[PDB]
C-alpha cells in the first residue's frame, strides 16, 4: 500500500479509458488523492474523452522508462 503499486494504473488502458475507470480501481487499491490525481492528468491532457492507444502506449513508454531512471541514478554520489 505504501509503495503504491502504479503499475495498476499502467495496465489500464483497455481502449475506454477514463478518470473514472481509472480512479475508482485506485481507489480500491489505497493509493492517494494526489497520486490518482497526477497519474490521471497525466495521461489524460483535458480528462474529456476516451484514452486511445497510440496516446495511452506512448506516454506509458515514457514513463516507464523515467521511473527506472529516475530511480536508478546516475552514480552513488550526490
Amino acid at each position: 500500500n505504501t509503495v503504491d503499486d502504479i503499475s495498476e494504473s499502467l495496465r489500464q488502458g483497455g481502449g475506454k479509458l477514463n478518470f473514472d475507470e481509472l480512479r475508482q480501481d485506485l481507489k480500491g487499491k489505497g493509493h492517494t488523492d494526489a497520486e490518482i490525481e497526477a497519474i490521471f492528468t497525466k495521461y489524460d491532457q483535458d480528462g474529456d474523452q476516451e484514452l486511445t492507444e497510440h496516446e495511452h502506449q506512448q506516454m506509458r513508454d515514457d514513463l516507464e522508462k523515467e521511473r527506472e531512471d529516475l530511480d536508478l541514478d546516475h552514480s552513488s554520489l550526490p
